[PDB]
C-alpha cells in the first residue's frame, strides 16, 4: 500500500505557447516510477490534434522549435483528440497509482500541471495535488551545493516529451546520489 501510494507520475508536455487563456496541449508523455525513480511502466507518448490557425499563431520560438523537431508536421496530422489522449493518461494512471495518492514529477512540472488542471481535470483527479519539481531541487542544489552543481548531467532539451521525462528522471538522480545525505 505504502509503496503503491509513494509512487510518482512522471510528465511532460509540449504545449503551443505558454498563455493559459489560449495554447493548447501538442505532445505528452508519461512514466510512472517507484519511490526510488525506477521505471515501472511506460504509458501514452501521444501527439494531439490542434488547429492549423493556432499552430500558424504560435510564437516564433516556438515555430522555429516545434517546427524543426518535427512536432508541428505531427500534430498537422494526427488524429488523437485532446478527449481520446486524456482518457489513454487516465486509464494508464488508474492501473499504476492508487487514487489522489501520487504527485505529478518533473522539471517545473507546476506549469504541466497548470495545463492538465484546465484540460485533462480527470487525468488530474486520479493524482495528488502536490507536485514533485526538479527544478525546486535544482534550484536549492545552485544554491546550497555550487560544487556539486556544476556536475549535473547536460541536457539535450529537445522539446519532445518522452525525451525530456527522461532527462528529468535523471538529474533529480543526480541530485539523490549527490546532495542528500549518505545513508
Ligand atoms: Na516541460
Amino acid at each position: 500500500g505504502e509503496s503503491m501510494a509513494q509512487r510518482m507520475v512522471w510528465v511532460d508536455l509540449e504545449m503551443t505557447g505558454l498563455d493559459i487563456e489560449k495554447d493548447q496541449i501538442i505532445e505528452m508523455a508519461c512514466l510512472i516510477t517507484d519511490s526510488d525513480l525506477n521505471i515501472l511502466a511506460e504509458g501514452p507518448n501521444l501527439i494531439i490534434k490542434q488547429p492549423d490557425e493556432l499552430l500558424d499563431s504560435m510564437s516564433d520560438w516556438c515555430k522555429e522549435h516545434h517546427g524543426k523537431s518535427g512536432l508541428t508536421k505531427a500534430v498537422k496530422e494526427s488524429t488523437i483528440t485532446l478527449q481520446q489522449a486524456e482518457y489513454e493518461f487516465l486509464s494508464f494512471v488508474r492501473q499504476q497509482t492508487p487514487p489522489g495518492l501520487c504527485p505529478l514529477a518533473g522539471n517545473s512540472v507546476h506549469e504541466d500541471k497548470k495545463f492538465l488542471d484546465k484540460y485533462m481535470p480527470q487525468f488530474m483527479k486520479h493524482l495528488h495535488y502536490r507536485i514533485i519539481d526538479v527544478s525546486t531541487v535544482k534550484e536549492l542544489c545552485r544554491r546550497w551545493y555550487p560544487e556539486e552543481y556544476e556536475f549535473a548531467p547536460k541536457k539535450a532539451a529537445s522539446h519532445r516529451a518522452l525525451d525530456d521525462i527522461s532527462e528529468s528522471i535523471k538529474e533529480l538522480q543526480f541530485y539523490r546520489n549527490n546532495i542528500f545525505k549518505k545513508k
